[PDB]
């Protein structure tokens, strides 16, 4: 289930943390607006470059921490607030993480591997319920 995926993808966190934002910017090309350093780049060359892997494995570090703290896939309200206060948020709205979510999810369909897909698919959804209470656009 939900809690052995957090273990699954601990266990090789950078490469799934890098296939999986990848999966997100080709599935989702405009959304390169809020990453304007990644155009022109293949996936190979991507993987190339340092804040690329740094920051992408950051971002999974947190998420799996926030997906470790949830209950049956609800996150903590502290979570979402974390998230949204964020200064390297400041310029988000929660179709930016409906977006990621439906990228990693199809990435875990698309795996031939056990990932509990829909619990990732109702753990998108509350989180984006959680940031926008929080008072995410
Ligand atoms: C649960 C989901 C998310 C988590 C846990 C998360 C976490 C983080 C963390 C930890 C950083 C700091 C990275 C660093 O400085 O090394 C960061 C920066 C950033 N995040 Fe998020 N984030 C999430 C979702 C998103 C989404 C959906 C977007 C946009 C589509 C986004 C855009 C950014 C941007 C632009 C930065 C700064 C630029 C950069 O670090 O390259 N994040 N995030
Ligand atoms: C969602 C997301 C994925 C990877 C990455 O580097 C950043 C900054 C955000």
């Amino acid at each position: 289930g939900f809690k052995q995926d957090i273990a699954t993808l601990r266990g090789d966190l950078r490469t799934y943390a890098q296939d999986i934002f990848l999966a997100f910017l080709n599935k989702y090309p405009d959304e390169k607006r809020n990453f304007k350093n990644y155009v022109g780049k293949s996936d190979q060359e991507l993987k190339s470059m340092a804040k690329f892997g740094d920051h992408t494995e950051k971002v999974f570090n947190l998420m799996m921490e926030v997906a470790d703290r949830a209950t049956d896939c609800v996150p903590l309200a502290s979570d979402a607030s974390t998230l949204v206060q964020m200064k390297q948020h400041s310029g988000l709205t929660t179709g930016n993480f409906e977006k990621l979510f439906v990228a990693l999810v199809e990435y875990m369909r698309a795996s031939g591997q056990s990932f509990d897909s829909q619990s990732w698919d109702r753990f998108g959804k509350n989180l984006v319920s959680a940031l926008s209470s929080a008072g995410m656009k």
